[PDB]
């Protein structure tokens, strides 16, 4: 029986796979049992036969037992590493019950074997546990069966570390049994090197650690993160025995205690900055922390602490002075000793929350920014809060404490802006009159027995949230209504609050109300159900004394000559008609209706302002404008014309629906007396239903696009017998009262000011009627009427906007809201005036001497229009009006085109212009009816567009997704045009287009329409797109009725294309046509479409509807779909466009690309087919517009287009490797303060954005959506040319100023690193920004980038006039001065100034005398006067020198006082004092490496040089006095009668040749001293008397050369010597008025130009001047010779107010400072970034190279 198995094994050993297959299948046929089948399955797994495994499991259905035995195929496959077999076997198991037992077995066995791939697949895909035991039933666990232990024991490092990193954890067994490789892995892979190796061993669950594991790297850092484990003790060395630790994370473990140090001298780690010992069992902090003078953060949170420290109240604790943050929350602290909190001085945040604290610690002076003391048992608060923390403490929370009252100081905090006192036993507040907390943004007083509550007035302009819910509040505190800036109020959970006072309606920005458990008597329950917004609106209505307005607007509509005026007459009078009605196009009147008996209406009667609109058919198109939403419409028709009349009604009905979607429409039949009575029941009931059939769906619902007419809205009436007049007016009243906005419209509450404005406007209309004026009310005049209104509550415009809405709804005002160029600034007062003026201008029957083919000269038109105003003062308005209605359009500036004056078809040469060519495309529009004036408007608009395009070839554009459209796709020079009333032929180079009304008769549907034909010899068919956009826009604007179907679904307009194949076959007949819908829908997918007459000869779409295929574009722009790896997966979505498109992450030709794709379909059915076709047409049009726009953009900062494709409809753009600027900026801004991306890089980003905006605006392209989201970052490397590009996708009136505003916003987000967080609701943000609120960025002192801050603040100025243009911004950023000056700091009156090496006293000033002598210390990095006029009595000083820890101070009493830095501020007691033969003028310190000492050379007022040896900052008394005169008489032998022996003061001192020598000044000459022998060795003569060397400077070059620069005080010239050869190499006259690109050779207002000092800044030399202009110079190599040149000229003009430069100095490796003095001896410090050759070079390279693209 078993022999079969052996055979199969033989079949595999011999390689006979086929024999194995057959034998195995036969054995399976015999082996029915599950056990036998599993035994068989073990065989191909043993071989590793993936194929036979698949056959066996797929066909024979062999089960895989989960038993982890030797016979298990999965165990065998894992044993031999056949990973594919492993996954196949595991996949075969059904259900979700993954065999974690078997998986763990395979894991452990593979780990023993080393088949790492099986392990990787087991854990990462199947989740085998790395920490379990692989132990069979009736088997005992051991450690060798644990995965990680065996992995390490096997010696395979890769598998072991993989397990450790992906779930496996250490244990005592690993650490004890195999310590060596364990320590190896720990010391090897978890090292973040930087020595400073930040070793992270957390989350490994180390039971213990040992110094032996990392003491070998205790030189700087052993390890930092030791958290997430069960440590119960630490080595004695951590942290104290480890010198350069900075931040330890010892939290999250069993460290109930810590080791310590016996004394501070044992703390080798004096520079630790952060300690986290949280989530531990600490009862007390170790005392050792109190010795860390450098510690910055300490978070001993989430502990069982009972005391902050042990009671060592005798030790002079020195540490924790600079501790800025202390988190001791989640503890059992009852007392916080005032001792150590007082000891802390830099403390900014005390998180003592969640403790047993009953007495808040005593207050002390320290810069607290927050105090989270919540969840304690505090009884009272400190009373010095407004004394110590007056201007520092911002966030405060003493909520849920044992408080009964608070001191005034709490509410006198000026910096306080978040206060949370909820959950306490507060009964009353301090009086508001003594409050000075003007920055309160949130104040929660909930859960308190307090109820009178009163607030300060200023709180109305600062508060944003207030929460008074759940208090002793039976009445709303009246002061609450005063908080206009409030946004969120909680008044709920107040059962005794039985009213909501009306004054709360004044709360302008309030939108959220907690109305829980409140009964509001004064508000209807319906309003309460509607919600808080309804409540506030109703309360505001109550406040403004709103009246019930019973006036409504109704319009009578219908075909002409149907007795509209008759119907109105019987409705008004209720009698037989009497009036003979005239020719007026419009009549206006008034009518009141009493409520019929039995009425349930809310009013006694209703009032109606009535417009009866009629007139000649020519004005019908314009009359449709008078229709408005929220009005009654009565459509009247003659019953006698029956079906015929009913048909026409659909037209009218659509017109009402297109303009008044919420209109109540009645349909009434007249001439009831003309129908035989006996048949009326049959005749009416039919016709009634018949008209319903013309407006109702087959299901009975409303036909889409039609008004909601129902059975109850129909009525019949007579005029002679007046049958049903009572019924008709009853119906009118019932629907009127039934109509609703929300409440019913009739009698709705209207604010009193609105009604007063209505009466004022009516009075103005009547005045103009009496004065024969023109019914044109401008915004100014409407505002004036508003101002003259008594009881006027309109303060902001939005109130007037709501008022205007009310007036237009009521029928007082007529408005046409077009915002183009201030066109909206008009309102109309009388329909009669408007209609009469329009009719008069229409009726200009100008002869051929007047209208020159439709255009009348401007002066002639002005004269012709005299009769209805048309004075010059109002002229513009009329044209602004007339252009809107398209009655007269500007033509150049020469004439005006009047569309109704187009000539008939002239007998011109249409044949010659026509091209009998094969590049023919034809389209045909079929129209059920032709709207009146359609053709004139269409032809006029298209002619205007052609003229505009002709002008453009020598301005309303857009960018990104928008509803703004422009036919940029048609850029064609126009050669010649023939145009007439019903068509036009327009010819251009290479072809033409033609439109003409045609007798369209497809399928015997003889109706209106047009034929359009396009020819272009180059296959450029943008003309057809032009025609289609004009058609779509015109129909949408002026004739919306045509974008609709009949009630049965028959479309009113269709568009066909004639088949070219059928025409060719014929070339009469109804040539077989394709419906445009199926054309476009098939063009989505296919390339060929089958004609019904030629089912076996499909025709290409490309020669049928080429506009869809972009056949006009260049060939190179097309993509190849086979080369496009497109992915529609959810993870491949890069973003979303503004048009519903999607930006996918794809690859083209292997390069990553962003494909913008259009998704057209939105789920046989004709209606769905039409909807899909329309959507496809829209998406194609937007595709074409976007493609044409993007194709014309070529700039280094605009996302370029790669190519396009049709199947699917999508195109490709270059992809951003680093995503958006928002991404990188957000992730870098978290851990910094300002300029997160760096100085140079941030300047680069700003310049790139400015260049992109300038380029876009130059092309008349407007962005409108400039955000960090749309900016795409490619490289943060400053050396690359391009770093960012502006994209058209993210991840009302617009102009360049809006883009510049958004640019200022982007600049703010760049500098701050935070978004302009004015809120999370956009409406509130917009309201704040419009009203002058802006987000806060720090002062220049902390930004350090002044000039761009100036630009950024200038960008969002409330007035667009002051907002700069993009070009000027680019020009500003061109100059290096834009991004070299950082800021300025004004120090006021002073007496002396001293620089430093940058170690301590970065800058210091001195003032006063004797008792008043004081000093000011300025730190440039923070821009703060860290010491402010600290007293230091004594005699004033001429020079100083600070080195090591000692400051030498040369007083004018010929004495040098040596102080130590260890005295901190009061350096009044000198450590040494040394006499001098004369007052020292200057100092120099030169170290000696061979001696570990320093030499302080003191340059005297006589020219002699004193040598003070110094050892570790300790001066020695063994001075020497090198005599200049001795050196002269000995060597230089200058005659005594020379001026050179005048005892010149020593001005200049510098080290030369790496401190080998010292060079100093002596009159015109220089003297060089040996540093080894101290003998004066050399003299040099750069200048001649009366000159003198004011300074000497030496620095290293990029070539390794060392050279010395020296400046003359008088000649104002700079000379350059070489250090070792001692020859003058260069002479440069510096007093150049305009030193632009000055160049001078180098050998191998008159006071403004005076140089003051020479500064060595990196590899460049900075020469500042009195005039504030500083020149930076370097040198370059040309053909071996050298040449010194100006690299840049800098001058911060904003330093002019601070007078003249008194001096300058280099104060840091990257910073330069200068001091400007005014006439009052008040100084200002102006600081420039310390750029070297590299920084200037890269800045210039960036600007120039971008300029060269
Ligand atoms: N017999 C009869 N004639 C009517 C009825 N309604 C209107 N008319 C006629 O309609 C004419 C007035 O139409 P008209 O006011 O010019 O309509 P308009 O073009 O909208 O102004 C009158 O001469 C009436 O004879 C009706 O119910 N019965």
């Amino acid at each position: 029986r078993s022999r079969r198995t052996e055979g199969i094994r033989a079949a595999y050993r011999r390689g006979d796979r086929g024999g194995a297959r057959d034998l195995l299948e036969e054995a399976c046929d015999q082996c029915a049992s599950q056990l036998e089948k599993g035994q068989l399955l073990s065989i191909p797994a043993a071989y590793g036969d993936l194929e036979m495994v698949r056959y066996l499991l797929s066909k024979r259905l062999v089960e895989l037992p989960t038993e982890p035995t030797d016979d298990n195929p999965a165990v065998v496959a894992a044993y031999f590493g056949h990973t594919a077999v492993v996954q196949e076997l595991l996949e075969s198991l059904p259900g979700p019950c993954s065999p974690q037992r078997l998986l763990n077995w395979m894991l452990a066995l593979a780990c023993q074997r080393g088949h790492l791939g099986v392990v990787k697949l087991l854990v990462l895909t199947h989740g085998a546990d790395p920490e379990s035991y692989a132990v069979r039933k009736n088997e005992f666990p051991v450690i060798v069966r644990l995965p990680l232990y065996a992995a390490i024991k096997s010696g395979n490092e890769d598998i072991a570390i993989f397990l450790l990193r992906h779930g496996a954890y250490f244990c005592s067994y690993i650490l004890l049994d195999s310590p060596d490789p364990s320590k190896h892995l720990l010391r090897k892979y978890f090292i973040e090197a930087s020595t400073a190796l930040r070793v992270k061993w957390s989350h490994l669950r180390l039971p213990w650690v040992d110094l032996d594991w990392l003491i070998d790297i205790s030189c700087q850092i052993t390890e930092l993160d030791l958290s997430a484990n069960c440590l119960a003790t630490l080595p004695s060395v951590i942290p104290w025995g480890l010198i350069n630790l900075r931040k330890l994370n010892l939290s999250d473990n069993h460290l109930g205690e810590l080791p310590g140090v016996q004394s501070s001298d044992e703390i080798i780690c004096s520079r630790l900055l952060e300690i986290d010992i949280s989530s531990n069992k600490l009862s007390h902090l170790p005392p050792g922390f109190l010795h860390l003078s450098k510690l910055q953060k300490l978070t001993a949170s989430k502990n069982c602490l009972e005391k902050l420290f042990e009671e060592e109240n005798a030790t002079n604790w020195i540490g924790l002075r600079k501790l800025q943050e202390l988190d001791i929350s989640d503890n059992k602290l009852t007392e916080l000793p005032a001792l150590f909190l007082h000891s802390f001085k830099s403390l900014n945040s005390l998180n003592v929350s969640r403790n047993n604290l009953k007495v808040f610690p005593d207050p002390w002076a320290c810069p607290l920014k927050c105090c989270k003391a919540s969840r304690n048992a505090l009884e009272c608060l400190p009373d010095k809060m407004a004394v110590f923390w007056k201007n520092h403490l911002k966030d405060v929370d003493f909520s849920e404490n044992a408080l009964k009252e608070v001191p005034l100081g709490l509410f006198q905090l000026d910096a306080l802006m978040f206060l949370r006192l909820q959950g306490n036993q507060l009964a009353a507040l301090p009086p508001q009159e003594k409050w000075t907390c003007r920055q309160l943004k949130t104040l929660d007083l909930s859960r308190n027995q307090l109820g009178v509550l009163e607030f300060p007035a200023f709180l109305s302009e600062s508060l944003e949230v207030l929460c008074l819910n759940d208090n002793h509040l039976d009445t709303v505190p009246p002061s609450v209504c005063l908080l206009k800036s409030l946004s969120e109020l909680y008044l709920g959970n107040n059962p005794g609050l039985r009213e909501l006072p009306p004054e709360l309606g004044q709360l302008g920005n309030l939108w959220q109300l907690d109305t829980e458990d409140l009964t509001i008597s004064n508000v209807p329950a319906e309003i309460q159900k509607e919600g808080p917004k309804a409540m506030l609106s109703y309360l505001r209505a109550q406040l403004r004394k709103a009246e019930k307005c019973k006036l409504m607007k109704m319009i009578i509509v219908g075909p002409p000559r149907q007795g509209k005026s008759t119907l109105l007459e019987i409705l008004q009078t209720g009698r037989a008609p009497q009036v003979v009605h005239g020719e007026a196009t419009i009549r206006t009147t008034k009518w009141e209706l009493q409520r019929p008996a039995g009425s349930r209406a809310k009013v006694e009667s209703v009032e109606f302002n009535v417009w009866d609109i009629g007139g000649p058919a020519s004005m019908a198109t314009v009359n449709q404008c008078f229709f408005t939403d929220k009005a009654l419409y009565v459509v009247v028709w003659n019953l006698a014309l029956g079906e015929e009349a009913v048909a026409n009604l659909q037209f009218w009905l659509l017109n009402i629906e297109a303009k008044a979607p919420n209109a109540v429409v009645l349909v009434v039949g007249t001439h009831l007396d003309l129908i035989e009575a006996k048949f009326r029941v049959e005749r009416i009931a039919t016709l009634r239903a018949y008209v319903l059939a013309l407006c109702r769906s087959p299901s009975g619902s409303r036909a889409t696009g039609f008004p909601d007419i129902t059975f109850k809205h129909l009525h019949e009436i007579s005029c002679k017998s007046l049958e049903g007049q009572e019924g008709l007016r009853q119906l009118i009243f019932h629907v009127t009262c039934s109509m609703k906005d929300c409440q019913r419209l009739a009698g709705r509450l209207i604010p009193r000011s609105y009604l007063s404005l209505q009466e004022a406007v009516l009075a103005e209309q009547q005045r103009r009627s009496r004065d024969d004026d023109v019914q044109y009310l401008t915004d100014r005049q409407l505002e004036q009427l508003v101002e003259q209104t008594p009881d006027n509550d309109i303060k902001d415009y939005e109130d007037l906007q709501s008022a205007i809405s009310f007036l237009i709804e009521t029928g007082t005002l007529l408005h046409f809201p077009d915002t183009s160029h201030g066109l909206r600034n008009l309102y109309f007062l009388d329909p009669i005036w408007l209609s009469e003026c329009l009719q008069r201008i229409f009726n200009i029957k100008g002869s051929r001497s007047v209208a020159k083919n439709g255009v009348i000269r401007a002066e002639d038109l002005r004269m012709l229009l005299v009769g209805t105003g048309f004075t010059q003062q109002t002229e513009e308005q009329y044209f602004q009006f007339l252009a809107k209605f398209e009655i007269a359009l500007p033509v150049a500036n020469d004439s005006y085109l009047l569309p109704h004056l187009l000539p008939s078809k002239p007998g011109l040469d249409t044949h010659g212009m026509r091209h009998p060519t094969a590049n023919t495309i034809q389209r045909v529009f079929k129209m059920s009816f032709v709207p009146v004036g359609f053709w004139q408007r269409f032809i006029a608009r298209m002619l205007i567009s052609l003229a505009e395009m002709d002008l453009q070839l020598f301005t309303i554009y857009s960018f990104t997704g928008n509803q703004r459209n422009r036919c940029s796709t048609f850029r064609v020079k126009r050669n010649q045009t023939i145009y007439w009333q019903e068509g036009l032929l327009v010819t251009f180079d290479g072809g033409y287009l033609s439109v003409e009304s045609s007798d369209v008769n497809w399928k015997k549907k003889k109706s209106g329409g047009m034929k359009i034909v396009c020819q272009s010899e180059v296959r450029d068919f943008s003309a057809m797109a032009f025609i289609t956009d004009h058609v779509n826009s015109l129909i949408d604007q002026w004739f919306p009725a045509l974008t609709a179907t009949e009630s049965d679904g028959t479309p009113l307009m269709e568009q066909y294309v004639p088949c070219p194949v059928c025409e060719t076959a014929w070339a009469s007949e109804d040539v077989q046509y394709f419906d445009m819908e199926d054309c476009v829908l098939t063009a989505i997918e296919r390339d060929f479409i089958s004609c019904p007459r030629h089912p076996d000869l499909p025709v290409p779409l490309q020669e049928l509807v080429p506009e869809l295929f972009m056949t006009d574009f260049p060939a190179r722009l097309f993509l190849e779909n086979s080369k496009l790896e497109h992915s529609e997966d959810e993870g491949s979505v890069l973003g979303q466009g503004g048009s519903g498109t999607v930006i996918y992450r794809a690859r083209y030709q292997g390069q990553p690309v962003a494909v913008k794709r259009f998704h057209i379909k939105k789920f046989a059915d004709t209606m769905l087919r039409h909807l899909r076709a329309t959507d496809a047409m829209k998406n194609f049009s937007e595709f074409r517009q976007e493609a044409s726009m993007l194709h014309a953009l070529q700039h280094p900062c605009i996302v370029a287009l790669i190519g396009i494709s049709i199947h699917p409809l999508c195109f490709a753009l270059e992809l951003a490797p680093l995503s958006s600027l928002n991404t990188v900026l957000s992730e870098n801004a978290r851990d910094s303060s300002f300029i997160p991306l760096g100085h140079m890089l941030t300047q680069k980003i700003a310049y790139q954005i400015a260049s992109g905006l300038a380029y876009l605006h130059k092309k008349n392209i407007i962005f409108c959506d400039l955000k960090s989201d749309n900016i795409l970052v490619w490289s943060l490397d400053v050396k690359e040319h391009i770093n960012i590009k502006l994209s058209d996708y993210g991840i009302i009136v617009y102009d360049e100023k809006v883009d510049m505003f958004s640019y200022g916003m982007v600049l703010y987000e760049l500098l701050s690193g935070q978004r302009p967080a004015l809120g999370h609701h956009q409406l509130q943000i917009a309201k704040k920004l419009s009203k002058g609120i802006r987000p806060v960025l720090g002062q220049p002192e902390e930004v350090q980038f002044r000039r761009l801050q100036a630009l950024m603040m200038e960008c969002w100025d409330t007035k667009p006039e002051k907002r700069p243009l993009a070009l000027s911004v680019v020009s500003q950023m061109k100059d290096p001065t834009f991004a070299t000056f950082m800021y300025e700091l004004c120090c006021g009156k002073q007496t002396a100034f001293f620089s430093s090496q940058g170690q301590e006293y970065t800058v210091v000033f001195w003032d006063g005398k004797e008792e008043s002598r004081n000093y000011t210390v300025v730190n440039t990095e923070k821009g703060l006067m860290e010491v402010q006029r600290m007293c230091c009595p004594g005699m004033k000083v001429s020079c100083q020198l600070q080195v090591q820890r000692s400051l030498w101070t040369a007083t004018e009493d010929q004495k040098i006082y040596i102080y130590t830095l260890k005295g901190m501020c009061p350096l009044n007691t000198p450590q040494q004092a040394l006499d001098t033969p004369a007052v020292v003028t200057c100092f120099l310190a030169v170290p000696v490496i061979k001696k570990n000492s320093y030499l302080v050379l003191a340059g005297l007022a006589d020219g002699l040089v004193a040598v003070f040896p110094v050892v570790r900052g300790t001066p020695k008394d063994s001075c020497s006095y090198l005599c200049s005169h001795t050196a002269n008489r000995s060597k230089f032998s200058i005659a005594d009668e020379d001026a050179r022996q005048n005892p010149y003061p020593v001005k200049a001192m510098e080290v030369v040749n790496s401190g080998s020598e010292v060079w100093y000044s002596n009159g015109p000459g220089l003297l060089v001293i040996d540093c080894a022998s101290l003998e004066i060795c050399r003299r040099l003569e750069p200048y001649m008397a009366p000159s003198m060397v004011t300074s000497v400077v030496c620095s290293s070059e990029g070539r390794g050369e060392e050279v010395v620069w020296c400046l003359d005080d008088k000649a104002n010239s700079l000379v350059m010597y070489h250090s070792t050869t001692y020859q003058l190499c260069a002479r440069y006259f510096c007093g150049v008025p305009s030193p632009l690109r000055d160049m001078f050779p180098v050998r191998p207002f008159s006071q403004h130009l005076q140089a003051v000092k020479i500064l060595a800044v990196r590899d460049l030399i900075w020469v500042p001047r009195r005039g504030g202009d500083v020149i930076v110079i370097g040198l370059e190599k040309d053909s071996g010779a050298q040449r010194g040149r100006v690299i840049a000229v800098l001058k911060a003009r904003e330093l002019t107010p601070h007078g003249v430069l008194v001096d300058a100095a280099v104060v840091a490796k990257d910073t330069v400072v200068c001091t400007f003095e005014n006439e009052n001896t008040e100084w200002c410090l102006a600081v420039w970034r310390g750029w070297g050759a590299r920084e200037f070079d890269i800045f210039y390279q960036s600007y120039e190279e971008l300029g060269r693209l």
